[PDB]
C-alpha cells in the first residue's frame, strides 16, 4: 500500500484526535497506509516532522499547522522536495499548497439561518450580530446567513457588529431590543456574542427569542444544554481529516483538484 503522511499540530485535544481518526478511517477505506506525526504544538517539532518526511520520500503531505504564520518554512521544504502539500483547518500563510480543507463558514451561517426558519418560520423578524469587520469568519458567516435570508425571505430588523465579544454582544443586543421588541430570532456569528445577547434578552424578560450561535465552544454547548441557546454550529474534525485523505487520493492519482474543499458543520441542539 502507498503511504499518506499527516502532520498534526497536536494530539493533546479531542478535536485533533478526531481529525487523526477521520483521516485514518478514510485511509483504511481507500487502501492507504497513514503515517501520523504529532507536532506537539511546537513549530520546531513541526518543521522537523516535515523534514523527516522529505528525507523518506513521502508522496503526499497532509498538514494541520501549529499556527498559520509558523508553518511556511516547513511547507517550502516539502515544495522543494516536490511533495504536494494539502493543508487542514488552518492555512499556510506562505508556501505553495495544492489544496486547503476546512470547515465551510458560509455553509455554517446558512445552516444557522435554516434552523431559524425551521423554528421561527418563513419570513421571521431577525437580528444578526456580526463579528470583527474584515475577518474571513465574519464575512463568510454573514454571507451564509444572507443566503438564508434570501431563501427564507427573513425580515432583517438590524445587523450590527459586536466584534465576536460577549460584552459587546450584550450591549448591542440590549440596544437593538429597545428599537425592535418584536424580534423573533437572533443569529450571532460566534458563541460569545450569542451568550451576551442571551443575557440581554434574559434581563429584558424575553426568553421567547430564539438565538443561534456559532463555534460549539464549551460555554455555547452549556447554553444549549441549559435550554437558553437554541443552537450552536460545531466543526466536524473527523470529516476534515477524511476530506484531506480523499483529496490526497485524487492528487496522488494525478487528478487536478480544487484549491479549497469545504467541510460540513453540524447543528448542535438540546438533547
Amino acid at each position: 500500500k502507498d503511504t499518506i503522511a499527516l502532520v498534526v499540530s497536536t494530539l493533546n485535544n479531542p478535536f485533533f484526535v478526531s481529525l487523526k481518526d477521520g483521516a485514518q478511517k478514510e485511509a483504511d477505506k481507500l487502501g492507504y497506509n497513514l503515517v501520523v506525526l504529532d507536532s506537539q504544538n511546537n513549530p520546531a517539532k513541526e518543521l522537523a516532522n516535515v523534514q523527516d518526511l522529505t528525507v523518506r520520500g513521502t508522496k503526499i503531505l497532509l498538514i494541520n499547522p501549529t499556527r498559520s504564520d509558523a508553518v511556511g518554512n516547513a511547507v517550502k521544504m516539502a515544495n522543494q522536495a516536490n511533495i504536494p502539500v494539502i493543508t487542514l483547518d488552518r492555512q499556510a500563510t506562505k508556501g505553495e499548497v495544492v489544496s486547503h480543507i476546512a470547515s465551510d463558514n458560509v455553509l455554517g451561517g446558512k445552516i444557522a439561518g435554516d434552523y431559524i426558519a425551521k423554528k421561527a418560520g418563513e419570513g421571521a423578524k431577525v437580528i444578526e450580530l456580526q463579528g470583527i469587520a474584515g475577518t474571513s469568519a465574519a464575512r463568510e458567516r454573514g454571507e451564509g446567513f444572507q443566503q438564508a435570508v434570501a431563501a427564507h425571505k427573513f425580515n432583517v430588523l438590524a445587523s450590527q457588529p459586536a466584534d465576536f465579544d460577549r460584552i459587546k454582544g450584550l450591549n448591542v443586543m440590549q440596544n437593538l431590543l429597545t428599537a425592535h421588541p418584536d424580534v423573533q430570532a437572533v443569529f450571532a456569528q460566534n458563541d460569545e456574542m450569542a451568550l451576551g445577547a442571551l443575557r440581554a434578552l434574559q434581563t429584558a424578560g424575553k426568553s421567547d427569542v430564539m438565538v443561534v450561535g456559532f463555534d460549539g465552544t464549551p460555554d455555547g454547548e452549556k447554553a444549549v444544554n441549559d435550554g437558553k441557546l437554541a443552537a450552536t454550529i460545531a466543526q466536524l474534525p473527523d470529516q476534515i481529516g477524511a476530506k484531506g485523505v480523499e483529496t490526497a487520493d485524487k492528487v496522488l492519482k494525478g487528478e487536478k483538484v480544487q484549491a479549497k474543499y469545504p467541510v460540513d458543520l453540524k447543528l448542535v441542539v438540546k438533547q
